[PDB]
């Protein structure tokens, strides 16, 4: 198994720790052949880790940067691991989203929404603007997570993580807000109508075949928003 020290002071109490911390996290990632080898466990350490580092950090600002920081991770990792890497992300969301205390709710909703959206980035073509099997390793994370059909999700003495239904809710009324931020809602070009259309089926097959209720009417509500073009 990888050396990873850093992570037990990814949470200290001391401020000047954590970022130390995190810097050599960086520094870890920025080791290419180490980055290019990320097995699942390792990512799940990783992100347990960030996710605390996150719940340690007070003030408002800090933590908009560091929602920033820890949503720019995914542009150090080499094109191969990105997939762990996210599948990690949604993984320890899933699994801490439901015992998050009330006052540290809000930053990370605010490091979902980042997270999606360097992910909505990440996709464009720099590596037709659109790179086809960056949008299908995002859109299949969605289709695993917060759009699946499925309550669970098996990871890897198998892992099965309940999908909490706050983290579909969340998803759902965020997810118009980053495709348009990355220009996905520009109607002139084939391929972000079709991403956005993909979404939407998507959510559609979600609200038609969820038990939920609450799943049901927040999924209308996400495909009734002005800025998508069946509503236009």
């Amino acid at each position: 198994e990888k050396s990873m020290p850093f992570i037990k002071h990814l949470a200290s109490s001391d401020r000047k720790v954590r970022t130390a911390a995190l810097n050599s996290l960086h520094a870890f990632l920025s080791a290419r052949q180490v980055a290019s080898a990320l097995t699942t466990l390792d990512v799940l350490k990783l992100w347990k880790g960030l996710f605390y580092a996150l719940w340690m950090c007070d003030r408002a600002i800090p933590q908009q940067n560091l929602c920033n920081e820890l949503a720019d991770l995914i542009w150090q990792l080499p094109r191969e691991s990105v997939a762990t890497w996210l599948r990690g992300f949604w993984a320890t969301m899933a699994r801490e989203w439901t015992g998050i205390d009330v006052l540290r709710m809000e930053k990370f909703l605010l490091l979902v929404r980042r997270v999606l959206g360097a992910s909505f980035k990440w996709m464009k073509k720099d590596g037709g603007a659109w790179d086809q099997s960056k949008v299908d390793e995002v859109l299949g994370l969605l289709a695993e997570w917060p759009f699946s059909l499925a309550e669970e999700v098996r990871i890897t003495g198998e892992i099965v993580q309940k999908i909490p239904v706050g983290m579909r809710l969340h998803v759902l009324d965020i997810w118009v807000d980053e495709v348009e931020r990355v220009g996905l809602l520009n109607e002139d070009e084939e391929e972000a109508r079709m991403i956005v259309q993909r979404i939407s089926d998507m959510v559609d097959a979600l609200e038609q075949t969820t038990k939920s209720p609450a799943v049901r009417t927040r999924s209308k509500d996400s495909l009734g928003d002005d800025r998508l073009p069946a509503n236009r």
